């Protein structure tokens, strides 16, 4: 029996009661494990995500001096690499983020302001997320152009390191690409392909997502640039991915879908997309091979999924 | 008159003439009921188990392409959840299983290689089992650190579903925990407690086994993780058990022993163990309340049970 999936954008509210309740900050090797203030601050962000409901403005939060310092360190260090490593779409929108969303070393941007900006560019919007969503729920939100976003920041003891996404990764890595119209369409196809798909295919789409949205490389002119969020928020891997060390392969979904990857070291290989439009087309073709007893359409006018 | 129980490890050979001779694959709603090739393949595995005798290497089998495909689908889909849901002991040993036992998407590990690896870690060993062993015989083997293991695989028509243990469940669910020394001691106490126990107590130990070895949750740091084999080999219940939905209760054997459970839907509640050593201690105390006119000791040097 087809697995449940949201049919309207409000139904995404059901995901809150389906996350992993025991977060990473509870593990003994998390950088802030022994810090009780950090632990409490993380619970505070989780309660905000838990009570959030579609349609409400995302709560603004006053970040502490220590958290602002961590953000500033990450921002300054990564910014130096963008003009030469990041793709054209990233660099084209960044100045607008500095100007209208407050992306600066001394200030952590508030998610509501960022969500409104994204809405104006492509209709994408953010919602705060407690802990880890299953792959199915996470990809499902993309169908409605909704991105589940963390609002907390990594522990300040290791500013250049995080074992989980945190706000620096969401804002410096994902956000700028969601402002591009073709990228937005591309990431929404992944979402649409996932609706009602069997569990084994969700894992394939999750693997495609990892090799594009998180760790993708794309052709630009006769050069190669990074557009993956995990690359764009990682100082070391960003420099590494455009050196001679990694193996580069053209994006071919049949192969990409079953490629193994490690989450703990730099990637041994990356897939290169010709463009986001082309990647979008490939996802759509791949989606036609997923055994679903139906077809889906998103109606942006009413924010509902039509089932055919 | 005290029910019979094996006194040496070879006597486990008597169990073969005591299984349920009419297996689940003979029921009309088994996924492979109408598949005559599957039916024959299942008989083939049953004959291997039937003729196996203690001391012989377990026969190697060449799995068909179709069976390998089913294993690959299950393995890929479950692997994605281990680093975040499975307990530390599971994750610590998995890489060694990939490296020395051939745990990979394209290959089904052979039981003899797995048994030799287990022997090296904790002295546990496997033996192939035909059909369903009574609870008494099944728990009795644990006293000798022997685990009765299925060698056949579920029908390929429903790779994410099985109404019975099959090889995916044994290898991805049980095996990794049997490589941990404390878990091995803990599961052996359950076995020792069962020897010569009255039928009504065997059912209590069977219920304790179900809520620990099959569906147990354990404390780790300040977090909670899965160690039950039924959870670790079930994609859906693994995500569900660490969400906010189930009721969690501390492991208390007096209560756990009489708790009812359903075998057909996700568990409404789970018992949380403090650690395997602590669970081991509780089984031992509980075992002292079982009315037996004697006491038992396992002598690992001669592989015999001493009766005191
Ligand atoms: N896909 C990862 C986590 C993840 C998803 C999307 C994004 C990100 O930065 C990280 C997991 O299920 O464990
Ligand atoms: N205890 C169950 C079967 C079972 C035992 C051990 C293990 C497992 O996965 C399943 C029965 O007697 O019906
Ligand atoms: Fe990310
Ligand atoms: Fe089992």
């Amino acid at each position: 029996t087809v697995p449940w999936f949201p049919r309207t954008i409000q139904e995404l509210d059901r995901f809150a009661n389906q996350i992993l309740s025991y977060g990473a900050e509870l593990d003994a090797d998390h950088p802030g494990f022994k810090d009780p203030v950090y632990r409490a601050r993380r619970k505070q962000f989780a309660d905000i995500a838990y009570n959030y409901r579609h349609g409400q403005p995302i709560p603004r939060v006053e970040y502490m001096e220590e958290e602002k310092k961590t953000w500033g360190t990450v921002f300054k260090t990564l910014k130096s690499l963008y003009k030469t490593h990041a793709c054209y779409e990233y660099n084209h929108i960044f100045p607008l983020l500095e100007k209208y969303c407050g992306f600066h070393e001394d200030n952590i941007p508030q998610l509501e302001d960022v969500s409104q900006f994204l809405q104006t560019c492509t209709g994408f919007r953010l919602r705060p997320v407690a802990g880890l969503l299953s792959s199915r729920d996470f990809l499902g939100g993309l169908a409605f152009r909704v991105f589940h976003c963390t609002q907390y920041i990594r522990h300040g003891s290791k500013p250049m390191y995080t074992p989980e996404p945190d706000i620096c990764h969401e804002l410096l890595g994902h956000v700028p690409l969601f402002s591009d119209r073709s990228f937005a369409q591309f990431s929404q196809e992944i979402g649409l392909a996932s609706l009602g798909a069997p569990d084994e295919y969700i894992e394939k789409l999750a693997t495609i997502y990892w090799f594009t949205v998180e760790f993708g490389l794309c052709k630009q002119g006769d050069s190669i640039k990074a557009y993956g969020a995990g690359l764009l928020s990682s100082f070391g891997e960003l420099q590494y991915c455009l050196s001679e060390k990694p193996k580069l392969l053209p994006l071919e979904l049949e192969k990409t879908a079953i490629q193994n990857y490690t989450v703990t070291e730099f990637q041994p290989l990356y897939y290169v997309a010709e463009s986001f439009n082309d990647a979008k087309e490939k996802v759509r073709n791949f989606a036609a091979t997923i055994p679903r007893p139906f077809s889906v359409r998103y109606d942006p006018y009413t924010q509902r999924i039509e089932v055919l």
